[PDB]
């Protein structure tokens, strides 16, 4: 089962909710007439439309299509995204946006030529999103404890959303934290950040960050937010095992500059092609990626060490297909990618160090 | 100062957020492949694309793209909408419809050729919306003493969603409704409908509906706030008048059987052209319109009767470009349009009976 992929081809619709200040309408198109040219020119944007709310005039649509993920996931946590829509910030109070994949289309009252025909992703209503930050040399055993031993919020947000998991590592000075939230990730999140168990540990982490934010500025938070999020671009559940140990996981894998985009479409492949024909303890696998940032957090039966090439996502072809896109002598791994000893030395050193998994209902 | 407007002729890009239930995709989209052609025969239907979240398989998206917003209104509120859309309750868990009006366009890498070049409309973040529906003759009276004294709800809905005002009034046996909400509409009413102050409300009125309602099944309310549903067409702000006194009125319609809309639309006209050369008491005028039941409800500054023109939006010619379009005879309204005697005599026959002004701290 392969709930979540951003590598089927398939065209991209985003949904860019605007909520535009009291009064500042006109400012607000004004400012998108000076900034529409670079949007488009975005290398795989194909279309776009922007409307107001035939019921509140504060109430803005962007509507956008991309010819795939890839493109759209590559601008839209970009800096140059960022520096291209901040003359919207003295206009805009808050944005939404999903991103959905197409299906169907109907043009000309007619099904249109070229309407895919693919099939539904099946699946529960969970989404997955990762953050990733970086602390300053001599500031990690401080920070591994702080967020370690933090005050957990309330899981409920509503009767629509509610935090499922949150699980945090940490390798070297990076910080990955991963979430599985029921409804919508926004909300969540929001209500999350409110509380005050984690505004505090925000509050302690902020002096050790190698990027100083001001969670005072929400432009200095949505930046880091922007510059820490990594998407989750893969997710494939397997049959469930009867064994009496679980572990989640989190790899982080050592990437040469320029590799990250296509170890993640590797890792992907490879996660779908064990679930059509399951074999090994994976009992979940999540691909999140930014860049040459390439993690995938996976929930294991058993002792993980007893089937490394299956856990690091490299079984049959795979590690051969990753030594090209893996650094892993960076990290002190030599031997050939498909020995056995090789890919559990692998496993052992882009295993991130465990800080907390707190599971909610 | 015009703040909404359906009468603009621009095209409308709805965007419909479908969440299905857990495991149910393939079904889903099996059950839309068996009504796809029924959307697409909809005069006014131009195009439409189905799509899955990246982030969410049980999150969808139907975005269509609509000739003008009459014909998805006289869609949307349509009855053989709900019965096109029967057959997905099974596997849908929820649905929220965004309508826009589209103002931008890029094709290519290039601003489209036919791309409106209208301005933006300017406003305050506040949705109205008005809803309308009968009681049985002989429960008229005991039908206005209970929508007059029942229990305010929570007007907090959540940080983003408020409701601002609630006015309702009734004029026969005929009850209109109309709220401001700040944010979000559907949140605002799915709160508001959850309190119990107005669930007993709603249950000591279904003896007096004329149209059965059993709010116990999810369909059959979705079905009567659709019939009942009168959208807010138009609304317009006026310069602020010093002013001791300030009244709130809806003002019902006489509409000639045949055809209301162009009633609608002339109100209209009238309301943003009385919005930019401000002469009169109105602070505030907002069009309600269904069918032949058209409905303004004017904010005004002293007393009403004083400027009666102004405040029935038949100022200058519109009263004669009415004359046609109104039955003031079945109202007890004789006389020359554009005339203040008959223009006083209707403004006190079409003045709808207020029944309760409920403004929130907001």
């Amino acid at each position: 089962g392969v709930s979540i992929s951003a590598f089927d081809g398939s065209r991209v619709r985003v949904v860019l909710m605007l909520d535009v200040h009291d009064g500042m309408q006109q400012e607000f198109l004004d400012a998108y007439e000076r900034i529409r040219d670079r949007v488009a020119a975005v290398p795989g944007h194909v279309s776009d439309q922007l409307c107001q709310s035939l019921e509140n005039p504060t109430q803005w649509l962007l509507t956008s299509e991309w010819e795939s993920a890839a493109p759209f996931l590559a601008w839209v946590n970009s800096d140059e995204h960022l520096d291209t829509v901040e003359p919207l910030a003295t206009c805009v109070r808050d944005t939404h946006s999903l991103r959905y994949s197409v299906l169907r289309e109907t043009d000309g009252g007619r099904p249109a030529p070229g309407e895919p025909r693919s099939a539904p992703r099946i699946g529960d209503n969970v989404v997955r999103h990762a953050l990733t930050f970086t602390v300053r040399p001599g500031t990690e055993a401080e920070t591994a404890r702080l967020l370690s031993e933090y005050v957990s919020p309330d899981a409920h947000v509503d009767g629509s959303t509610r935090l499922l998991r949150t699980s945090l590592f940490m390798s070297g000075n990076r910080i990955v934290r991963a979430v599985e939230v029921r409804g919508d990730l926004q909300t969540a999140l929001r209500h999350v950040a409110r509380q005050p168990g984690v505004r505090a540990v925000e509050e302690a982490l902020n002096p050790y960050l190698e990027q100083d934010r001001d969670l005072g500025d929400p432009q200095s938070a949505r930046r880091f937010f922007t510059r820490a999020a990594m998407p989750a671009v893969h997710h494939a559940t397997y049959p469930d095992r009867s064994g009496a140990r679980r572990e989640r996981l989190a790899l982080l894998y050592p990437v040469r500059d320029g590799a990250g985009p296509d170890l993640a479409r590797l890792l992907a492949r490879q996660d779908a092609a064990a679930a059509r024909n399951p074999d090994g303890p994976v009992l979940a696998a999540t691909v999140f990626h930014r860049d040459d940032l390439v993690v995938r957090l996976v929930d294991v039966d058993g002792d993980p060490e007893d089937a490394p090439a299956e856990v690091l996502g490299l079984h049959g072809r795979g590690a051969a297909d990753a030594e090209r896109l893996l650094d892993a002598a960076a990290v002190g791994v030599d031997g050939s990618p498909a020995e056995a000893a090789t890919l559990s030395r692998l496993l052992r050193r882009i295993r991130m160090t465990p800080l907390t998994d707190r599971r909610s209902a």
